[PDB]
């Protein structure tokens, strides 16, 4: 996890969010040093534990109520059930992450404050900044419009089978908790999305950096620049291998809740374009629709970005070394090639598959497959 | 995209079907020098605007008719929209990397007026036009025969069909929108196969220079021209991914349209093939999957074959090494081999996927599983 | 097939479950000498042949009974039929493999005997001891407890059905070599999760001492001690392969029974899900569904372990290489790089599979798949 | 395709099948030279093409009969029709590669001539011939035997079915072109299984040779045996890639037809277990499902084997590195490790894919899945 002064608004957003529980003091060189918060470390832990247990009290509620709005049938039962617990899944291993990274933070953040100060002249505070912001509040905004659409469409269908029996819309005051752990999954998405667009842009630097220094006496002082060029480059395969240590399983689980909701998505969306029932509900299902790929996409797309722009080095370092030719340079540029060699840039979900653009033909696949069993199923009955 | 003399007329079948919006003038020493066309850029834009929207404007009014001919039923209807669907993605795609490439196209192409000077002893200008002139002329001729043969066979359908109450071949008039976009298609994949083919054909010509010149004073001399050799192999490796960062989407989209077209149309094939209705109809629907196969493979061996030559190139290197004692040719032939060593040769569609036979393989597969489920679920009802 | 003193449980409860019949003889110097043992040997292929017989002859006798408790229809008897068959043939290859593996066996304690000689500083023989004594017994205690369990809720389900006509009991009776199989896969299991941990914790523990003695006159010794790390390397690579060559038909037909179990259960559970017969049969089944994930871990956790600290001592290495400017050390550590350059880590299940993680990706692609295609199966009946 | 002198008989078989037309003289040094044959290069095209359309016209008719006996309804004739393409496309792919590929033969034979002078210490007549005449006799019989069972039980089927009206046997007699393809198929198998495992063996013997002379004045001598296994190691993979050009759209649609008939068979053979019909039919399916996976292992285990010795050389090669000291010997070892750096030892089935044990886990997974599917429908209904 990235915990930096430009992206300090992230990390507060997942702090509250129980993502984040560690507390920290700006140095006064700017450093942020970062620790461990006992208060948060249980406000968090609680906090999850008690959004959780909400979920699926009100799930359960819902399907005992006198007229569930959701849980109805078994269908629609066993799919709202599967929905809950993917994202249930995906954020209580988000929390998990946050509170046993500790050290993992530590490092990744302290490696990162050597490569800036490795790559001061590419640094962009006020552009980092807008840029962090920008990606959390559109987040949070997407994620709130959403929830207040779902809302005020679950409330309409529920008045619209309301019975003077019972009161319906109770149902849907009791989802406030699946909304709130939508809510604690899109911070822990922002989050994790900054750390992995930090750390392929730092990469995108080094490379620039590269080329604008060796590509367009004081031999030993550019000799002395390459070297740290190289430990930086080091440095930042380990800040990835960090993050994936870190935030493996958190992203492996927002992958599978990611492929969930857009095959359950998907099926409801056809199924509702062949019924015809309300158009507003399916421009809402388009919009989650749009919504899970988009975070598809902003936890796919930054490690693919790190990957390429990792793997690019080594092209740089070659046109280098064939461009140079003083003993020392040389030398340097030689151990350079052979470091950069035998690096895995990948992401690695916990090992269970590799972070990048290929995931997306792999969730393409399947939701192609699955798709048409599940429509060639229901047009067949 | 490559825009040389040889291969002109495919350059101006692109820039007509708006697909290449580049103004070319040829140099005095024959080089064709590239710049943006304003006119024909908006020319493109509005064109591509203004037939996706007859295309899905006719689409609704064939839905929206009184007895429609292909958008009849729910299964018909989205059949329909997915294949004119996937047609647009194909072809919008294709304008917009048209548009925002001019800057590769101009780098493409004078990297590959270096390499042809320096490939200068195996240019075949006759061969290459007539090759460029038979792929663009068989394509073109191949779609508009099968245009006009589905025209017909619609024509037909619609009239047999038709009732007094009102008048049926309408809706088929509708559907030439449709058919443009499918020349737009054709444009753009002949385009993309004509760069590729270039690609590949130059790496060919660049092993075979190196075993005609290392295989079957001076010394210097001959190591300018392994010098020039690895030079060239570099900027080929740097054109394909020029290409590929330039069409990636394009291709991708191309795929995608190839494998949804090959489903729908082997599925139709089959479900006639047991009605047994019209024969006339089935041979069209067999040279549609023809024409869907061709197309595939016009995508698909051209990178193949890329990656190919560019990967033999090591082995050529290898036995140039073994063979070669001079101390200046042995370094540089030390240093091609190490360059060679980390070529990355592959074409990338957005990296979502490696372009190459395999591709043919997953096709299949895909193919075979939605085949299996769709037709067991027709003939178990 | 790791055989040593501290886990010598392990090995003992392997040869009384005919999967290790070997002689052991323990040294002066404590080395275990292993030879072949003819009358445990024949104890091995004897029970191995009458306990697949008993089962298949209960299988039988089930569906030939008056009234079948579990052969009952055509699904219920192919579904049977499969389960037994799967755990058949897993504990007959483990039988087979642990009847034609004395060379290697024999082969793989030498090399282990002088790794741990060389790791010596690492060693812990009491933790060791308990760590495999306790994988043992909460491997046996949970195969005895779910054996318990399923035996249980079987005599319950007969007696419900059960008719004056014939006692019904009889026919679970006739399940218990089942069940003994059970136990000789649980068995089987453990011996090769022992061995596959051991040399994964090897591994970690040779990379533990090249960073502490690499990281945090005497030249010479340093030199030798990392020749002796980089053979300790070798040879740990070597026993890899051996145990691959001596257990890969054991572990894919593991692997085979893990995904078959896991889409039964699975499938059996959302059908009883839906239907809420008897509660208690869910939990069993949920028991069930977990001891076949934890064994599919077991079985995949080792090898992916021991690939990934294989691969890690490169970069180990690179580091020392980027330290290190003894020219005696210098070279070793080159000549240690170049070795790890080209060594192949992976687990192989007889060449069909690479053993490690992305096998759950894989595992849980299938399941996902078969399962949708049953359960929409069933819906839509 | 190998054409030596202890496995003449597989290619007089191959030559009397229409699928090795070359005319083969032994000249007085015991070398097999190999030239085209006019005469049988006719006899093969117009034999496959007689016995294609005596084939297809045998079904026409089948269909066409008064009473059809295998192809009788839309499934069956769909079955029947797709079985009889996948041999007729694997045997007339087979006939084409050995049509045009002259050139290839003559390379390959002439690489292994001197490959074998090379190894002429590990060379073994005998056992080569009779292992040779085993494989095609034990496959010819194979094949035989299954032919023989299957014309019998269709003989018997028809004839159960028989009507007065018209005589059924002639049907069944229509059908004796598709075993004879059956038989072509097998001798193309037979055929390309002996020249794969010729060249993995040859691997080994290479491998077993340098272990022997390097692992178990003169200086010189041994460097120029190293140099030439070093060579006789790159022309063997050489003779792999010239076997995959000649023949990997053979082996492709080899690949092709064993899964279409391992999923065709397995289905029947499920239907008629819950059927339980006639078992004599049960018996001959379950032999033909042996069948299939016999030859599928018999094209997929000579490419694995082939492969995998090609790949250990590197590991042999770098234990003589560490273990050599000589400094012409360093250096050739050097080189020989440099060049098995790079090597691409696999069989390539056209480029679409990799021909090794991977192939078995891809066509299980495919037929698990093509049968779920097709036996949960069959179920359903």
């Amino acid at each position: 996890m990235e915990i930096s002064q430009p992206s300090i608004g992230i990390f507060y957003i997942s702090k509250v969010l129980a993502l984040a529980p560690y507390a920290t003091v700006r140095n006064s060189k700017g450093r942020v040093e970062i620790g461990r918060s006992w208060l948060f470390t249980v406000y968090s832990a609680t906090l999850t534990v008690v959004m959780v247990f909400l979920t699926y009290r009100g799930l359960l509620f819902d399907a005992n109520s006198e007229i569930p709005v959701r849980m109805k049938s078994a269908t629609s039962k066993v799919v709202t059930a599967l929905d809950v617990s993917v994202v249930v899944m995906a954020i209580v291993s988000g929390v998990y992450c946050g509170l046993f990274s500790l050290n993992d933070t530590l490092e990744l953040n302290d490696r990162l404050n050597k490569i800036d100060n490795t790559l001061n002249a590419y640094n962009n505070f006020r552009r980092d900044r807008w840029r962090a912001l920008g990606m959390a509040a559109v987040s949070l905004l997407a994620i709130s419009i959403l929830v207040g659409l779902d809302v005020g469409t679950w409330m309409r269908i529920a008045q619209d089978m309301n019975i003077a029996q019972s009161d319906t819309e109770l149902n849907v005051h009791w989802y406030i908790p699946f909304y709130s752990l939508y809510f604690i999954l899109t911070g822990l998405q922002v989050n994790i999305a900054n750390t992995a667009y930090g750390l392929g842009r730092r990469f995108g630097r080094l490379n620039r950096m590269l080329s604008s220094s060796f590509l367009a006496a004081a031999a030993k002082n550019k000799g002395l620049l390459l070297k740290s060029l190289a430990d930086s480059h080091e440095s930042l395969g380990k800040c990835v291998h960090l993050l994936s240590n870190s935030f493996g399983i958190a992203v492996l689980f927002i992958l599978v809740s990611c492929l969930l909701h857009l095959v359950a998505t998907a099926y409801f969306l056809f199924l509702e374009l062949l019924s015809k029932r309300d158009n507003g509900y399916l421009w809402v299902q388009m919009l989650w629709i749009c919504f899970h790929f988009l975070r598809l996409l902003m936890v796919v797309e930054p490690c693919h970005l790190a990957a390429r722009e990792s793997r690019k080095t080594i092209q740089i370092v070659c046109e280098i070394e064939r461009k140079v030719h003083e003993p020392i340079l040389a030398e340097a540029v030689k151990k350079f090639w052979q470091q950069l060699l035998v690096v895995d840039a990948d992401f690695s979900a916990c090992g269970l598959c590799r972070v990048n653009r290929t995931i997306l033909t792999s969730f393409a696949s399947a939701i192609a497959t699955y798709l048409v069993i599940l429509i060639q199923f229901q047009r067949t009955n």
